[PDB]
């Protein structure tokens, strides 16, 4: 802690207050997260470290003392979100988009390989750089330990406690339509808006669609029966291609769900490029 100079404070997350701060030594800059302990998650947090891909805010260092947990990451200029809001007038550019979700989906591939899932996934926890880079944030630290439901798998809301790998997957094909269109897909103000927000769009699942459905802690026979609607109205302009990863990404059963390896290989990324965003820091 003291040798750290904190220069802004980057924002308020799940687990801490995060500071943009100067390594006093090295003289590097980096994103100081002050944890708001267990040897459980020391140990879980200890593991993190040793995870290293091209498309992870890397995790660097791990300062535990005098009983206060602090978390020191690699820093990175500009999130998502705030990307989305600077681009609101003319949209993300789909050459962009399609760069963006291709490294995403390396980027979870990894984590999935090693079986470490994010959980909560969202334009916040996406950070860009000038290079043409994006990376995951806050990667497995939900295990370790106005809250948005946006992003939140039909699974979860409705009571399954061991969630697999497929909630990342919800969680981004979310992300990807809210790129596409410039508005979030789902954005419900509670658990229960959430879900029939969710159902409105993509049908209220039964036990065809999502075999165990019926069966779930929190599912009520008292749900309203809604139509599924059609991809073509729900994220346009995106073209075949597109909407055919999504809707697989989007599917209601975990299992039939999309994995992030299994996209990779998608014809949406066939002509996938890298190019460089104009960012305004
Ligand atoms: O570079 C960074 N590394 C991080 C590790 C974790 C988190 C985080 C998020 N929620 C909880 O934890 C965030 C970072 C991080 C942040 N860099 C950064 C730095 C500046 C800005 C933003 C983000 C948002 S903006 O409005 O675009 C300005």
């Amino acid at each position: 802690m003291e040798n750290f100079q904190k220069v802004e404070k980057i924002g308020e997350g799940t687990y801490g207050v995060v500071y943009k701060a100067r390594n006093k030594l090295t003289g590097e800059v980096v994103a100081l997260k002050k944890i708001r302990v267990p040897s459980t998650a020391i140990r879980e947090i200890s593991l993190l470290k040793e995870l290293n891909h091209p498309n992870i805010v890397k995790l660097l260092d791990v300062i535990h003392t005098e009983n206060k947990l602090y978390l020191v990451f690699e820093f990175l200029h500009q999130d998502l979100k705030k990307f989305m809001d600077a681009s609101a007038l003319t949209g993300i550019p789909l050459p962009l988009i399609k760069s963006y979700l291709f490294q995403l989906l390396q980027g979870l591939a990894f984590c999935h390989s090693h079986r470490v899932l994010h959980r909560d996934l969202k334009p916040q926890n996406l950070l860009i750089n000038t290079e043409g880079a994006i990376k995951l944030a806050d990667f497995g630290l939900a295990r370790a330990f106005v809250v948005t439901l946006w992003y939140r798998a039909p699974e979860i809301l409705l009571g399954c406690k061991y969630y697999s790998t497929a909630v990342d997957i919800w969680s981004l094909g979310c992300i990807f339509a809210e790129m596409v269109t410039r508005r979030a897909l789902f954005p419900g103000d509670s658990e229960i808006d959430q879900l029939f927000r969710i159902f409105r769009t993509l049908g209220t699942p039964d036990e065809v669609v999502w075999p165990g459905v019926t069966s779930m802690p929190d599912y009520k026979p008292s749900f309203p029966k809604w139509a599924r609607q059609d991809f073509s109205k729900v994220v346009p302009p995106l073209d075949e291609d597109g909407r055919s990863l999504l809707s697989q990404m989007l599917h209601y059963d975990p299992n039939k769900r999309i994995s992030a390896k299994a996209a990779l290989a998608h014809p949406f990324f066939q002509d996938v490029t890298k190019p460089v965003p104009h960012l305004r820091l």
